[PDB]
């Protein structure tokens, strides 16, 4: 399976930022 990007979004959403995949997992972005 690829990384769910769709999701990680929404999760750091909650934090106020963006997601981002790095290879097969999930992190936050100041972007």
């Amino acid at each position: 399976a690829f990384c769910n990007l769709r999701r990680c979004e929404l999760s750091c959403r909650s934090l106020g930022l963006l997601g981002e995949c790095i290879g097969e997992e999930c992190k936050c972005v100041p972007y």
